């Protein structure tokens, strides 16, 4: 009936975290549900991304969407990405049997499937959390204006 058109914002694990900004991670891992259709925030954990999944994953998705893909420079943590379209959550079998092209990607029981990713130009110092939290007021205005530039990529 109702939901609530609030800006959230929903931590990720780099260097997932970032590619998922950056356009390489169309889908996020959870092991819960989120009906929230609409606007997402993806802000990077406070958990540093080892040299091992950048260089490994940054090689497995290369050859998923492409080696001409795209990487960030640096993996920051504790501080707001980009944000992240959910237009759906499936599950590992719903995923996979819509989005067998990335049933791999994700491995979570419900993954949440993000479009349009973008990198906010400024960064604020938040908090990630395994679940799903409504931004700061001040940050939510921020947010939506960090997305008045883009790198030279997109």
């Amino acid at each position: 009936g109702s939901s609530g058109s609030s800006g959230w914002c929903l931590s990720v694990h780099q260097p997932w975290a970032s590619l998922l900004v950056r356009g390489i991670k169309r889908v996020e891992g959870r092991s819960w549900y989120t009906p929230h259709r609409g606007r997402l925030w993806i802000a990077a954990t406070a958990k540093k991304p080892s040299p091992q999944e950048v260089s490994e994953l940054q090689a497995t998705y290369r050859l998923l969407r492409g080696k001409d893909v795209e990487f960030p420079n640096d993996y920051p943590s504790g501080c707001l990405l980009g944000c992240v379209d959910l237009i759906d959550c499936l599950s590992q079998k719903q995923f996979k049997e819509q989005f067998p092209d990335i049933s791999q990607e994700s491995d979570s029981p419900f993954v949440f499937i993000c479009k349009n990713p973008q990198e906010m130009v400024v960064k604020f110092p938040i908090k990630g959390n395994p679940k799903i939290w409504k931004l700061d007021s001040k940050i939510h205005q921020g947010a939506k204006k960090g997305l008045m530039k883009q790198n030279k990529a997109v």
